[PDB]
């Protein structure tokens, strides 16, 4: 949409995102930013709940026993997306490790 300097909307992207004052959708992401949240964090905490890493595979079994239908490609990318998540989550991890 508008063949217009990127850069530019790349600045005020980066801006504005900082800033977090425009989004407002709640399609899912969101919950999941939430829930993988509190499995990271708590499992930082180490309280009771299970070490990290685990979490995140408790983390996507809870959701798709949520779901009922596990995993399957077809039309759409909310069962996909799932394992986009727990895929990113683990890349994250590959980094976190040092981090």
């Amino acid at each position: 949409m508008d063949l217009i300097g990127f850069g530019y909307a790349a600045l005020v992207t980066f801006g504005s995102i900082f800033g977090y004052k425009r989004r407002g959708g709640v399609p899912s992401l969101i919950a999941g930013l939430f829930v993988g949240c509190l499995a990271g964090y708590g499992a930082y905490r180490v309280s009771n709940d299970k070490r990290d890493v685990k979490v995140s595979l408790f983390t996507a079994f809870f959701l798709a026993t949520i779901m009922g239908v596990r995993f399957k490609r077809s039309k759409k990318i909310m069962p996909a997306g799932l394992v986009a998540g727990l895929s990113l989550m683990m890349i994250l991890r590959l980094v976190l490790l040092l981090l």
